[PDB]
C-alpha cells in the first residue's frame, strides 16, 4: 500500500530473485543424468512460485 | 520522478528480469544442435534489452 | 534509511543482478574445458559478493 511497505515487497522480491540466480550459477557451473537434478528442480520451482506471488503482490499494491 | 513512478520502473524491471530469470532455467533444463535454440535466444536478447532500457530509466529518474 | 535512498539501493541491486543474469544468459549460450571458464567463474564470484552486500546493505535500512 504505502511506499515503505512496496519498498518491502520489491526487497523480498529482489531476494528470492537472488536465490534463483544462485541456483543458475550453480547449475551452470555443474554443466561444465536428470535424477540427479532433483532438488535443483524442486527449489528452482519452488522460488520461481515465489517470486510470482511477490511480483503479483508488488502490481496489487501498484 | 517520484517516488511512485520510480518504485513502478524498479517493478518493472524486476518483472523483466523474472522473464529472463525463467529463460535461463528453463535453458538449464534443456541443458541437463544451435538452430533449435534460435527462439530462446531472440527472447533472451529481447529481455536484455528491455531491462536494459528500464535500468537506463530508473537511473535518470535517479 | 530515507525512501530516495532505500530507492537507490534497489536499483544498484537490479542493476548487480542484471550483471550475473547476463554472465548466465552467456553461459548458456556456450553450453549449447573447465580452465576456459575462470574468468566467467571470476565474475560470477564477484558479482554474487556484490549483490549479497548490497542486499544487506537494504536490508539494515529496513
Amino acid at each position: 500500500s504505502g511506499i515503505v511497505q512496496q519498498q518491502n515487497n520489491l526487497l523480498r522480491a529482489i531476494e528470492a530473485q537472488q536465490h534463483l540466480l544462485q541456483l543458475t550459477v550453480w547449475g551452470i557451473k555443474q554443466l561444465q543424468g536428470r535424477g540427479g537434478w532433483m532438488e535443483w528442480d524442486r527449489e528452482a520451482n519452488n522460488y520461481t512460485s515465489l517470486i510470482h506471488s511477490l511480483i503479483e503482490e508488488s502490481q496489487n499494491q501498484q
